[PDB]
């Protein structure tokens, strides 16, 4: 549940935190409307998994197999069964077409897997961008009654360290990793006055990742919502975004601030982009692919 | 009101935020359980005040104004026009033993006080304490229909820069001005097994300030009923905490993690402590005061 109240945690032990010492002297680690940007160094997680066990946290975590990305699945759910909230209450999200292409992954205790059968778009930039219409059709029909928060993600990953309760708020994103350290003109956000996903270059604060947000079931819900109707007035209007959803996420978290952030981290390319000393951990990582080959028959 | 989902901001030109520079080099900004610890530097107050405005948000302030200290009151009221939650709603909560007594102070638009009658205590720390029962009480009366959230600070005091919507959040504490930079056994925290405010040497994260302390409405009722509750419980047992009010504020701040933690800038005596560089503004700060002259007849 989330719970309405602060809870009350046991006595524990742990470093006292230093007032006069910054955790993080290379990277900003709060955003300018307080949110917190996730880093390593910046938590203490034995803390924060007695927060969020103490109200029973169940987390949806929702992925998308459609065609030949099944594939991807086995890797993703074994690496998500040693990386993803372990200790709390897990409900993976399996949307595809072939429900019997779903492979067998053994499950930790408290954790399961729903698979929903959807349909297939031709185009690839389809699938991606039905992704939000489909969220939000789920989120009234299943997750409201299934989980307090859902992590959504791309399936073509793995995760290779811990990702866990310290990415839980109302509404959170991720920085994009070829843009982490960009100003915001070379951001590639919508630049097409016409699109609802339009950004000046005057204006954006992150560019955040469509492979990686989340929040309450609620915000999700919402957010979704919003981004699939941008998307069909775009399409009514013959406009395509230039990165299709996550254009329209970049939209929405302009306007409405996540209350975290989450660092690249948790969003990772290590071939394209190496290992950067500014990332002590690479929690969650592509995994290679042949783009033309993998989405088309 | 405390709106249920995020709000949606309207265009905005402003600095955009650097993730590879960190906003403050010399302070931690944000606690081991990411909550922001605010600091000049570490916000935009534009975007805040949007944030909160769209949500019409007022905010109660709680003050004290018992026996002589009556005489604090022109000041505190004066300078909190000037400088607090301006833009805002707002609602002064005057607990006094003399109606009468309260001074005249001009209010601007959308702000007023209401003078609450309460009995004085003969002693001081009996005074001080019994606050936590007062707003408690009144959380229940009063505040639980007629604000979004409430501030609860000592009244020998004056505002000398801003203090607005940044510090807004569900619980927050302050960081006592005395021992920001001291370590967790040298805090003046209850040491005696005895008293329900008991915290042993190898616990504690900050020391808190019992002048300066707010939340929900919800969270605040909790934290001030919890505390009257643990003082009792004291008194039936014969003792009284070291820091009376403060000290039981530490022991529930301790085990109910406040969700925003306020730097010294919003708590602080300039005539004990000067002004160090790590204080880039001083926002509300202490009136000199003869202890012994002012507390008795
Ligand atoms: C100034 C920096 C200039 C260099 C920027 C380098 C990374 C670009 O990244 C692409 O960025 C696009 C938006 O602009 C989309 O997010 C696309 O999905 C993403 O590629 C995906 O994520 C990448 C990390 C790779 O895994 C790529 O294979 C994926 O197709
Ligand atoms: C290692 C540092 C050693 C030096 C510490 C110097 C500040 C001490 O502070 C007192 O601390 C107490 C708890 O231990 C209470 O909070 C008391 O109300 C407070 O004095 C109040 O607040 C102070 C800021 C002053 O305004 C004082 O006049 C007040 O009575
Ligand atoms: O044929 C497809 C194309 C894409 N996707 C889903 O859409 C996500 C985003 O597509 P992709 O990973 O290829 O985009 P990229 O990361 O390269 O930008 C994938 O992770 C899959 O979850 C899918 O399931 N089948
Ligand atoms: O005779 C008194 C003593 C205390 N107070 C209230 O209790 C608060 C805390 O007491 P004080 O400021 O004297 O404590 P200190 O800050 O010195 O520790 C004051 O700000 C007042 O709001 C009061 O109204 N009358
Ligand atoms: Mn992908
Ligand atoms: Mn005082």
């Amino acid at each position: 549940a989330i719970g309405e109240f602060m809870v009350s945690l046991p006595r524990m032990v742990y470093p006292q935190p230093k007032v006069l010492t910054p955790c993080r002297k290379d990277v900003l680690v709060v955003t300018p409307w307080l949110a917190p940007i996730v880093w390593e160094g910046t938590f203490n997680i034995d803390i924060l998994n007695e927060q969020f066990r103490l109200q029973n946290t169940t987390i949806g975590l929702t992925v998308f197999a459609i065609k030949k990305y099944v594939a991807f699945l086995k890797l993703f759910l074994e690496t998500a069964e040693k990386h993803f909230m372990v200790g709390h209450r897990v409900h993976y999200y399996v949307f595809t077409d072939q429900p019997a292409a779903v492979p067998r992954v053994t499950l930790g205790t408290g954790r399961q897997l729903s698979v929903l059968e959807v349909r297939a778009y031709k185009r690839w930039q389809d699938v991606s961008m039905r992704r939000m219409e489909m969220i939000s059709d789920f989120c009234e029909r299943r997750f409201l009654s299934e989980v307090d928060y859902l992590v959504c993600v791309d399936v073509d990953m793995e995760f290779r360290d811990h990702v866990g309760v310290e990415i839980l708020t109302p509404l959170f994103g991720t920085l994009h990793p070829g843009f982490y350290g960009s100003s915001r003109e070379a951001f590639t956000y919508e630049r097409r006055p016409q699109s609802q996903a339009y950004i000046p270059k005057d204006e954006g604060d992150f560019y955040y990742g469509g492979a990686f947000f989340g929040g309450s079931v609620q915000e999700v819900q919402r957010l979704t919502r919003a981004c699939h109707q941008a998307m069909m007035v775009d399409q009514a209007n013959g406009i395509e975004a230039v990165w299709h959803d996550e254009s329209h996420l970049n939209k929405y978290l302009l306007r409405h601030k996540p209350t975290k952030v989450l660092s690249p981290e948790y969003l990772w390319d290590q071939q394209l982009l190496g290992w950067p000393a500014v990332l002590r951990k690479l929690r969650f990582t592509a995994v290679p692919k042949n783009h033309q080959a993998v989405r088309n028959p």
